[PDB]
């Protein structure tokens, strides 16, 4: 069957007509300014439909649901589209994966592989709120951005929910990386979004350390694998898509082996996070701990 | 209109008729052994009626979901029923409730005035399952228990959420406090109710600490009064239970300054938050609220 998120993209291209040429106008973009980490800023959304900018200069457009439904689709879809990366996370792994090292480093996540990822946490059973009403998170998005504030653009990442539902909230999450201080730093001093995003870093941690358990039907991928550069037509400038996307297990083997241990049934010690330090030009370290058998 | 929890006990008690009488049996118990925290602990619950033993006895009763939520049901109310006690928390403090220090004692969540209290969280907007629906939690009683594990007695608390539905899941999710050792400890150490459970603490820690802001009908109630000895018939031994809940506001004195502030501001406010500390050897733990302020 077809993704429940490539059904709604394909259904969202449809039903805003002018989508594909947006996404024309942030590739021409992208081309020009080249930026280090995102694809194409939220920021500049309003800008790339001029229907869409006339109706958001209007008095509220600015804070109307539709208008920003439509242009963080727009900002999502548009850096998405070009990787499809699906990355479904084990559930022996999910139920293992609840908190980071308090002292762990922002910059740690500017290792993701492309502009965007979708991750399946579904297993995870959380929930939440598109308000009035509780809804269960399928998954979600990381995609990156540039905000300029006060005259400085700052590397933030965006982080949107997928609860599978029409009326879903597209609207991105920011989570500023921008400095070099730690996730508990930017996130708790500085709150419902840093609740939520705190909960989702654990699950995205997976795609920026240096020894993940990734496969690929079955097959691994190396982290000189996920990151080894794509192929853009060098002699058109044009984009190549993919048509289907392409979906990842993370943390299967992992999975697997802990499964084997059930299936003995004397107990399982769960897996975590596990970080630490590396006096001046100190470094960071974060590796996954593994799920141990004992007696 | 009639707080939604107490009409669900009150179809409970009809749909199951022996429930009074089981109260009774609990209330007996308890003044025969008279334990520190609990009134009347989860284990006991099955011998309470002679029909549920027998069904709960049958392979499979121990894992039946109507028997655990008949058995669940009759430990939370027997409980809760001598108080009623809802506390609703303020809109601006639910927001600035978000975790505690790690470091916090499990000792001091022994502090709460009731067997069980019942806190109203609705606008926190956590959600749950009950497996397969996603659900938006109103509240949670927290309920004493007393447990023997492997031979001795050991202090939990017990968390039961309230979805306000039908098929809601009343089942506890234990939470031990007999170590001597720290929440963080307890918890991520050693997990789905865990995580709920660290997610529940911060709102509940409001009950536990010297100078809380709780209220009722706009009156201070502080921790002295809050904490005074109850009043049993003692030449009868016969309890005597509320007909209405005692509804209590926490942090309403609060969340009107930080409303105020946002008054004059429709500069900018630094949100409230927990905050704690110690006090080499013979050392002590103190919690205590930290106040939003106003900045410029």
């Amino acid at each position: 069957s077809m993704h429940h998120t490539i059904a709604r993209m394909n259904a969202f291209n449809k039903a805003f007509a002018n989508a594909k040429d947006c996404y024309k106008k942030m590739q021409a973009w992208h081309l020009l300014n080249k930026p280090k980490h995102a694809f194409f800023p939220m920021q500049n959304t309003p800008a790339l439909d001029n229907g869409l900018a006339a109706l958001y200069e209007l008095r509220g457009g600015k804070e109307d649901a539709h208008i920003l439904s439509i242009l963080s689709r727009l900002y999502l879809y548009g850096a998405w589209r070009n990787t499809l990366g699906i990355y479904q996370l084990d559930e022996e792994i999910i139920k293992d994966c609840k908190e980071l090292p308090d002292d762990t480093p922002t910059s740690i996540f500017l290792n993701l592989p492309d502009w965007c990822v979708y991750v399946d946490i579904s297993s995870a059973q959380i929930a939440t709120f598109d308000d009035g009403v509780a809804k269960h998170i399928k998954g979600f998005w990381a995609i990156y951005d540039i905000v300029e504030m006060n005259g400085i653009n700052h590397d933030v990442l965006d982080f949107v929910v997928d609860t599978d539902t029409d009326d879903n909230v597209y609207v991105p999450q920011p989570f500023i990386l921008s400095s070099g201080q730690s996730v508990a730093e930017v996130l708790d001093y500085g709150d419902t979004s840093n609740t939520l995003i705190k909960g989702l870093l654990p699950y995205l941690l997976w795609l920026c350390v240096a020894e993940p358990d990734i496969t690929y039907k079955g097959l691994p991928v190396s982290r000189e694998e996920l990151t080894r550069p794509k192929h853009i037509n060098k002699k058109t400038g044009a984009f190549v898509t993919p048509s289907e996307p392409f979906i990842y297990q993370i943390g299967e083997r992992l999975g697997s082996e802990v499964r084997r241990y059930q299936s003995i049934i004397p107990h399982i010690r769960r897996g975590h996070w596990h970080g630490y330090w590396q006096g001046q030009a100190k470094e960071f370290r974060v590796r996954w701990q593994p799920a141990v058998f004992v007696n």
